[PDB]
């Protein structure tokens, strides 16, 4: 009766397989919370202004991975490199997509793994210092650790706005929060002061 998405997803790069580990359970799990959260608040209004906020922020994280693709892309053009690296023991994840925006998220991962492999390749062509490719390692991480906690913020702040609607005790038995084990996720959750 409902759609569902089962798929394999190989990820080469440590950052964006440690990316995919340590939150796409728990943020697959948040997209669905806030989409039976949101169907039992029923106001479209709220529901297409949250459904918004989730988008906006998904794009521009989309939107900067592009940019620092296609500017490092040029760097591999303007030094004359085709050619991408191997990587010593790549990974396969099998992921269930029941919204769209779970694969947009998976996508978004896809997109840094495939971002990682151009900074692999400058570093190892000396294009870039050992430090910049550190320097993006952990700055490219953090920025979709730092998507995982505003979108589980956007469901606890959801589980307020269904509080604040008398709609708690439905919530608590349509859909359980989950705990977030990542402390980076956890503590970036807290936007919803």
């Amino acid at each position: 009766s409902r759609p569902v998405f089962k798929q394999v997803l190989k990820v080469n790069s440590l950052q964006a397989q440690r990316v995919m580990e340590r939150s796409f359970e728990r943020v697959s799990n948040s997209l669905f919370s806030i989409d039976v959260i949101l169907r039992i608040i029923g106001e479209q209004d709220e529901i297409d202004q949250v459904e918004t906020v989730i988008l906006e922020h998904i794009s521009k994280v989309s939107e900067d991975l592009d940019k620092a693709t296609a500017q490092l892309n040029k760097l591999m053009e303007d030094n004359g490199i085709d050619m991408m690296p191997g990587y010593t023991n790549p990974n396969e994840y099998t992921i269930e997509i029941n919204s769209p925006q779970v694969a947009q998220f998976a996508h978004l991962i896809r997109k840094l793994d495939t971002l990682m492999g151009i900074v692999d390749t400058l570093w190892l062509n000396t294009v870039l210092t050992s430090k910049q490719r550190t320097d993006a390692t952990y700055q490219w991480q953090q920025r979709l650790i730092k998507l995982a906690g505003r979108i589980i913020g956007i469901e606890k702040r959801a589980r307020i706005s269904a509080h604040s609607k008398g709609k708690e005790g439905e919530v608590a038995e349509a859909a359980p929060e989950s705990a977030t084990g990542d402390k980076e996720i956890a503590d970036e959750a807290e936007k919803t002061k």
